[PDB]
């Protein structure tokens, strides 16, 4: 059978890799190719920092706190690998600060060690009144993105640069199956006005000397919209811009400014600290991840599309049960089939 | 008056500090200089990692919990100073593991978010069942010991590079009060069968995803003297040796492989960290902090003496309490004299 990845961002690749790993073994020829106009540095996963996060509260669909959990588990059982500078996984405790009292998240029990923000702790974050700490799990696209190329070209999984126009025109390729891992950009493939970018900016600073993460929450500002730190392996990651709409690919000074002097408020040690690089990024904001099946018409033969987009903020914490759910549906697909 | 600080690790270069704080603005003249035969990068203090954290049990002397304290809520209440960076101070988490279950220590509330770890996280370390998480506080030597050289110099405290034979050779050139601050070496000058050293030897290694610390305990092998892993600033420090009375400042083959194979069966993700250095360094060991004063007889004058020496394996960790001490009997010295 002939797949087609479109994306080769976080959801693309490991989707494919997740398709392979669980068919290879039971379809006659597995035959999946990954297109993708942009691959690794260029991708908005290269720009997450990677911090496993779910949204505070339960969301639409509560599935997604069993994918996001299912990724949990997964990562920590791989957290002490020897592999796991490979993927750029590494574990890593720090501080939720809010301005006033706030339910337990539903993770609350998915992390390791949470708890509330003792006082002694709190008095090291003037701007807030309460809190959290635990330890969570960092995986870094950059890395993870180059370990997953690395799996797949082992699979016998090819890559090919471009800018697929329509399902159509891959349909009319041959392909039996589309994965659709388009992210941002799935709109241009099939309308969707529930699909936006959440426009974020960040930079990376040298401050190794910083081994907490410090996520702070504001009502007024919103979700991914007030100063965070997180620290990584070779930098730490400042940001806190969120920008529902906007489709500027280009770092811009006064969200650098908003950046810079948030954190430096937040943690009096950054002003020093040595700047590494800016850069921007679109989320996908959906209500909901689109996490399912389609057949396209497209001529005498329908095509099986899966789609699989719109994971927001929280790509990297859901990606592995988006991947395996995907490979669900995929084996669905087969079953009609008859193919197995 | 003329005083002369016999030292030039944390201990010394603390007490200058704190004795010139303190009485500079009331003392005609007070002349201070720093004796010591080795400087910084070859200091025992530059060989420690820096974290804060005390014997687990109430001592002999329990003002050294006093001591250690103060010293904790000192550098607490600068960590988020812009001046944090020079002086290599760091919040950090981390575990304690143990193979069964024991009292809490005495530090349990001078620390930040102390508990009980839970099963999730004993699972990542199979040979250990019982544990702490909490936040302390690591200075690093090299930095620190920097930064307070440059404060002294410039309250116009002397350095002078000299071995010091005896207190009588220094007194005889004029000096009113000695404070000896020799370490592990305070025996030369006074004997004392009660100080002795404790060999430790340390790798350091690149492995900048590793955030937390994770220290050990053995009852088989004792306090320093099993496994631990200790992330920097610029590099993680391996080490897990004790070794009382050996006086052999040189890197040894075994003690490296015992490091190496003890930190990577703890953390296996260090199998490829890169080694940077090994150093060895002697913990100035003693049943008690000798933290008093003392009058040399020499000559028709008698010259007073505050003995500062025998921190073991918690100097860094205690430092600034002693230093408050030794500037109150530095006091009373001087109540003595007549001279305030
Ligand atoms: C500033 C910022 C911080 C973030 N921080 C975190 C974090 O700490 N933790 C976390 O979990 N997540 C974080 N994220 C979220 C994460 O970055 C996203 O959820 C995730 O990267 C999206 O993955 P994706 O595969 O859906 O998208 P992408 O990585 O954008 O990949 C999409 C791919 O599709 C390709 N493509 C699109 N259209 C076409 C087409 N028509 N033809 C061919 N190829 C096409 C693109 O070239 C690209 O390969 C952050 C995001 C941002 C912007
Ligand atoms: C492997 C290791 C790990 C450690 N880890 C930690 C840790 O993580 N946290 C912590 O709290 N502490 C730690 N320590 C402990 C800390 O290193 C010591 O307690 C502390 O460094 C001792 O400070 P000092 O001033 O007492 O000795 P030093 O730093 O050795 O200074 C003694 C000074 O006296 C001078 N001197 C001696 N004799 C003479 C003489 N006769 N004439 C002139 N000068 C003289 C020397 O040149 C030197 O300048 C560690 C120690 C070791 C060895
Ligand atoms: O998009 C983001 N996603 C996150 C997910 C987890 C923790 C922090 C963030 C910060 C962002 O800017
Ligand atoms: O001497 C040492 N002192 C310490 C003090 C605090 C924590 C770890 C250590 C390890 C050593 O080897």
């Amino acid at each position: 059978m002939r797949v087609v990845v479109i994306g080769a961002g976080v959801i693309g690749l490991s989707t494919a890799l997740c398709i392979h790993e669980r068919y290879h073994s039971v379809l006659q020829p597995l035959d999946i190719k990954v297109y993708a106009d942009r691959f690794t540095p260029l991708t908005t996963t290269d720009v997450a920092a990677g911090l496993w996060q779910p949204y505070l509260s339960d969301p639409n669909n509560p599935q997604e706190a069993d994918w996001s959990q299912q990724t949990f588990d997964y990562l920590l059982s791989h957290v002490h690998s020897p592999n796991a500078e490979n993927l750029g996984l590494f574990l890593i405790s720090g501080y939720n600060l809010f301005h006033e009292a706030i339910p337990d998240p539903s993770w609350k029990d998915t992390v390791l060690g949470f708890r509330k923000l003792t006082p002694r702790e709190l008095d090291m974050f003037p701007d807030y009144g309460y809190g959290w700490f635990h330890t969570s799990l960092i995986l870094e696209g950059k890395n993870y993105l180059q370990w997953l190329t690395e799996r797949l070209t082992e699979r016998g999984v090819k890559f090919f640069q471009r800018k697929v126009e329509s399902f159509e025109e891959v349909a009319r390729e041959g392909a039996d199956v589309i994965v659709n891992c388009t992210g941002v950009w799935a709109g241009a493939l099939q309308r969707d006005p529930l699909l936006q970018p959440g426009r974020g900016q960040i930079m990376k600073v040298d401050a190794p000397w910083m081994k907490h993460f410090i996520l702070t929450h504001d009502p007024e500002r919103g979700i991914y919209n007030s100063p965070y730190i997180i620290p990584g392996t070779q930098t730490v990651t400042l940001g806190g811009i969120f920008q529902l709409g906007n489709w500027s690919e280009l770092n811009n000074i006064q969200d650098h400014n908003t950046i810079w002097e948030g954190c430096c408020r937040l943690e009096p040690t950054l002003k020093n600290a040595r700047i590494i690089g800016e850069r921007t990024g679109f989320r996908p904001v959906r209500p909901q991840i689109r996490l399912e099946r389609e057949q396209l018409r497209t001529g005498p033969s329908n095509t099986e599309v899966i789609h699989n987009y719109g994971h927001g903020g929280y790509g990297l914490t859901i990606h592995w049960g988006c991947a395996l759910e995907a490979a669900k549906l995929f084996g669905r697909i087969l079953e009609e089939k008859k193919l197995s």
